[PDB]
């Protein structure tokens, strides 16, 4: 498949609530690329606290996204959709680099991530790209992360 | 005087979360109609149990982002983007009619209200619209509140 | 049977926190009617912000409660207490209909729903009632509801 | 007053959300006692915990709902209902004795606290009695409190 | 001897936000127990408890002082066994004795340090007191029952 | 010399549940800071990171050491203005140089250190790492904008 809903994301990342921040996948290409995206609304808790009175998605949980749908990437080009042996497994992010935050993510926004494979060998993905309102870069940043049985 | 962002809405709305539902106004025509929206995403409390591994954007909060959006046209139209007179007053929602729900909402809908002002008599209005998502109508809507003073 | 708890509740319908919103069932008549109730309480997250120094339990959820109400109802009455069978299924709302709010519940009320069934059919059910506080009605409402897979 | 409804609560007690454990006072006798409720609802955080599949309202939590109760028995029976004194004071237990469990509590129960003065000199105050629901003794404690500076 | 939060979470039926134990450092059968918790302001319990002022709940430094004794009494007849966890309920029926001394805030390391002081059969009764850099915070004495769960 | 949550909140915008520093241990202006923050189970996004293996997100641990700067840099240019603080917020520019070593768990102590590599007006750019234990849990860069909330 090209395009997988929340209930798809549910059964392939182990993330969960308040921690699963893509709401569904637009593209996909094994060991390639994957467009997704989180929709951004004031009735998120973490709004309480960044900032009061003025939301601010925080730019850390842009970066989690975009290594979650690398996440997706990964595990898919890995098993195919397999719910089964997604079931038993979790993400360690590895590394962080090179991240600018352009423009501030608020309510109403619809936060695009555009991920490609950077490199991949085995379990470790080395992701990179950026996350996108409305057409125009707000963020870029390239991660590695891990793939892991949980034991 | 038509654009107005979160930042506004927490200005005039006494609501506040998890029970502010609208993000943003992409227009409002005083004393005719108002266009908004609201982010529905994955990373809200409400899907914690709305329902386990079936995210569905409660049927009962589309109603109520609706009269929300409804209350934001009927004071604006009133007095307008006023801060200081929102703190002093309050929309009692008297009655909702008619409302038929044809298309689930879930995380990644872009959720609009569509409201128009049916009946304006006194300190009594009547609203009704629907709200939309890609274009087609998901929930359709009759709602009479009333403008009262604060207390 | 007639009674029911939370416990009954959890292995019937769907919901869970912070959206089920039916504590427990004081009377049920198959295919004809039920009254159950939520406990109104300060200490629920909803009132955080509906609203602040001013806690009104929002009318909308008053609905929500009457459906679910309407729900455990429609379930019992085709498959009687069935948690296999129940879990296998959702209940959402088709259309909801004459809603009146004419008092505000408050914390430390024990909002009681009342409804009966106006019309059934198969998965398909339209329910109508009240909701009533120590013996005041603060809210009345017809809905429909489907049971789907 | 002899009752008071949650808005003179939130002027009187500092707890709030998710600590403001008691909902109405039905009952109050300067010096003596009162007699207060919490609603119990399977619509609260706590119940996600304690425990899953087997909603039980926590016995320390009962305490602290009878606790709460006597501070605000405390504070007014000193100067009655007058909420800007109250911001200044706040109520610290100091021991909590013969603490007994008696019955579960549950979703759909209403916790009634009975609380008694034992003994009342200037700021410190003992206070014995009960929780109840239907009549019927669910717990029971005695605890000494303080009525300190907020500041 | 020594449990992390995995270990906890299969012998307590406890969850977000009741579980209030991170960690056991030390134990020994029938004797004594020995486990803490982190307070941070991360935690929803300080939204309320209280506004512009963080003091971790008295009440809940003694839930979490009845969970390590729980944790004890258990461990000592059945030791690390998840499977007859599940089977098993440890109800407290008093509490006595509760004396707090100082308030525990974000960034303190709440240390339970709970004694078996009597038991017979399934009710033991337990106590010790609540420690925050070596100092007594808090204090207590509990009397449990193990029962059947299911 | 300690600051504690209290003053922390009267210097950081930052609320639950996203104030992620918990105690300053140490602050020399213009210079470094060592900060911490507990980890307990008792924290909502353990929900979700993940079910049945609590990890504290990497991400949060940078968010963390962000804040500690973001501490370094408000005092280091105004002091202790609780009153020129409430008006500003801090904004991430950059991060970089990022890596994870070990997990970090509830009943982790996790320990901020990081150290000014260069700063103008409201741009402030520090790097240092998270520790618990003694040990370096990870290590990261980044550089941060104090703003008027205009
Ligand atoms: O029950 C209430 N409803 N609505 C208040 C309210 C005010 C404005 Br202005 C508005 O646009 C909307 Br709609 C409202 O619901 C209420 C009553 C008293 C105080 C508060 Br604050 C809210
Ligand atoms: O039953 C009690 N607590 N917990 C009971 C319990 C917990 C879980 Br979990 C469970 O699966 C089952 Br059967 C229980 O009875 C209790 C609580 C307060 C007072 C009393 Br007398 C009993
Ligand atoms: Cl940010
Ligand atoms: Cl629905
Ligand atoms: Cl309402
Ligand atoms: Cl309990
Ligand atoms: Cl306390
Ligand atoms: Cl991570």
């Amino acid at each position: 498949q090209s395009q997988f809903f929340i209930e798809h994301i549910l059964q392939i990342l182990p993330h969960r609530y308040p921690m699963l921040l893509v709401d569904r996948i637009t593209e996909l290409q094994a060991n390639q690329k994957i467009v997704a995206y989180k929709n951004i609304t004031f009735n998120e808790d973490v709004f309480n606290g960044h900032f009061p009175n003025k939301p601010i998605f925080p730019g850390v949980l842009i970066v989690e996204g975009m290594a979650q749908s690398g996440g997706f990437l990964a595990f898919t080009s890995l098993w195919g959709f397999d719910p089964e042996i997604a079931k038993t497994k979790i993400v360690y992010f590895m590394t962080i680099d090179k991240v600018k935050f352009r423009i501030p993510v608020t309510p109403g926004d619809r936060l695009e991530y555009h991920l490609e494979v950077l490199k991949h060998k085995g379990m470790i993905w080395q992701v990179g790209g950026t996350a996108q309102v409305d057409g125009k870069v707000v963020a870029e940043a390239e991660l590695k992360a891990m793939i892991a049985e949980r034991e």
